[PDB]
């Protein structure tokens, strides 16, 4: 097959560029971003997926710069990067070269969905746990994902791993700085967004993943709607209606404007029967009118919904073992090291 | 079959109830609001629709206030409207009996796509030329609809009569008085709402229509984009980056964010080639960064691009007459009484 070779500077470590040949290259995502191709490595086999954007050189790309300073089992890690031209004649095209997770929990909600049948609860925990222990990594650096969604949560089936994507829309939020309200997509943003809150904190990922929590439990979005006003009206249907005081919490120029007094639903009827009452109880937790009320990611990974997961007899459906659960870091424990008494089991592999 | 009779007022004229019996009552919408009903009125024989909404009791409902008001060939009818339940004791629901348009621009524009055809010019002038004239009419008693989009807008496709419906989100702008920018539906929001002003006019109206027309001359949509940065990167590729004066006649809040620096894309290159000139100037005027630049609706309708309409030999493809086009009231052109020497032409006026 036809080889491509490239000079690409190593993702972490020292700026040492390296000669990368790479094959087999279909595209696998066009998108906003760009384009997302597979390709596989010619030393390795390895399989990885190449993020291609239009750079400006007018300014560093901030996504790179993100890219650069992580290193988690739960995030989709940066290999390399190199630049070249593909679309456009005279122009620069960065390229992302990252690892390659083969689904995509959209994908994977959308079979069961179609097949009227639910997404198992162990990988309702996987899952969300894994998401959770990528959101207390980003977080505790002060990166805000701003785009939590199904599309940006990458599985492998057989391993039950899942990787955080998409980093586009990640930024440093810094206490007192302004920020974009128009980050986040329909059916994942918090009120604070929809209410065009420029002022947000890392808490709008919190909600986002509270989102898609209880969609995977629903088997359809829990807040749809293709406008605004929609969301909030089913928000509301769920948690009521907003205090003069949750008003201010999220933005103080919305308290004047009169909403429809709902009372306040019992959680326990938005889901089936079945469902599980610390799944239950988790979202609660997390989608929250109070941005400060809602759990942070490491609070949400010890909460008791998570707790078969720190079973020492627990096992993949296919018999295979749990993928990495356990392996904290100081950085990762950061906002409450004290929480590791919880997180990390005795059994935990030492 | 099953005989409903009610005590219902008529929408328009003295208040004078009337026993109004319908039968042969089936869903055809659910959406946030409540249920949209198909009923047959056992009388005529008619069609109509009935929109069962949750009424707040607290207050008059805004939806009913405005429809009474209204009188328009381009805009869905308010028949009667009465009070009843359905979900369940204190509960009191609003049902407004409205005239029943058999189909949407959705749903016509989802057919043509999925056959990789586009809808034929000569419908694209008339419901185009119909919707500026329904808002020409809402605009000048102050009404903004805020919804403007593909599902609201009704079409006969034996008369290619078009009539715009839900005055749901529809509200009288008052110069200085703040309005909630979490109004209006993905794909068709205006830059001004993307960027949460609450200081918005009319016009927002107009840059819906605007992505109407570019939606069925293309054959999907020309922002798409499930978050507000993904909308706003598909402006730019085709608008040009909005310079700061441009920013600052949307929001002034998001003039020190900077954006990327794409230029001012031929508006020629974004339609097929065979794309009527004036069309493409149409699209060109609506879908104006500044709230100011963009057509008025009345202005829309005096546009080059509909000067078929206004030839005294036009006829539909079935054979058929073209709707009423040029019944212009004073309410009606009281934006401008001097475009009525476009807009009536020689033929109308014997
Ligand atoms: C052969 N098949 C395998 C299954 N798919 S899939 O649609 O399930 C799919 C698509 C992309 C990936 C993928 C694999 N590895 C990655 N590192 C990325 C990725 O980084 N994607 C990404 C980058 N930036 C912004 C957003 C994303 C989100 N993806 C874009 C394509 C779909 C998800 C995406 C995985 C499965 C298509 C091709
Ligand atoms: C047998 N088929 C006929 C065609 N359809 S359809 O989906 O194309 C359809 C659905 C509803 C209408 C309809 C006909 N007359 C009306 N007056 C309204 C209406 O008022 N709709 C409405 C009310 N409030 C808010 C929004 C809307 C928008 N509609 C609701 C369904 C989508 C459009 C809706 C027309 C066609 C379904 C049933």
């Amino acid at each position: 097959s036809k080889v491509t070779t490239v000079v690409a500077t190593p993702g972490q470590g020292p700026d040492r560029p390296q000669e990368v040949s790479y094959t087999d290259t279909k595209v696998i995502g066009n998108g906003s971003f760009g384009v997302v191709y597979q390709a596989k490595l010619c030393d390795s086999g390895e399989l990885v997926a190449i993020k291609k954007v239009l750079q400006d050189k007018r300014f560093k790309n901030r996504e790179l710069q993100i890219m650069r300073k992580l290193d988690h089992c739960n995030i989709v890690r940066l290999r390399y990067f190199f630049y070249s031209s593909g679309e456009k004649k005279d122009e620069v095209y960065l390229n992302l070269v990252l690892d390659y997770v083969p689904e995509t929990v959209y994908r994977v909600a959308r079979h069961y969905s179609r097949a009227k049948q639910t997404l198992p609860v162990i990988y309702v925990k996987l899952y969300m746990y894994q998401l959770f222990r990528s959101l207390a990594y980003i977080h505790s650096f002060g990166i805000c994902h701003r785009d939590i969604k199904p599309q940006n949560l990458l599985l492998d089936p057989d391993t039950a791993v899942l990787k955080l994507c998409d980093f586009g829309s990640a930024k440093q939020l810094v206490r007192g700085e302004p920020n974009v309200s128009y980050i986040c997509s329909r059916y994942y943003r918090a009120p604070e967004l929809i209410f065009g809150a420029t002022d947000y904190t890392s808490s709008i990922d919190v909600w986002s993943a509270g989102c898609v929590l209880a969609e995977l439990l629903l088997g359809q979005p829990i807040f749809p709607g293709d406008s605004g006003v929609d969301q909030l009206v089913e928000i509301i249907k769920v948690l009521g209606t907003p205090t003069r005081e949750q008003i201010r919490e999220m933005n103080p120029n919305y308290t004047e404007f009169k909403f429809p007094q709902i009372k306040a639903h019992p959680w326990t009827k938005v889901f089936r029967p079945r469902t599980p009452p610390e799944a239950i109880a988790l979202c609660s937790r997390l989608l929250e009118y109070t941005p400060t009320a809602r759990l942070t990611p490491l609070e949400a990974c010890a909460h008791s919904f998570f707790d078969e997961l720190r079973d020492p007899n627990v096992k993949l459906p296919n018999g295979r073992d749990t993928p990495a659960l356990f392996n904290f870091t100081t950085q990762e424990l950061s906002s409450n090291p004290p929480l590791a008494t919880i997180l990390i089991p005795p059994h935990a592999r030492i």
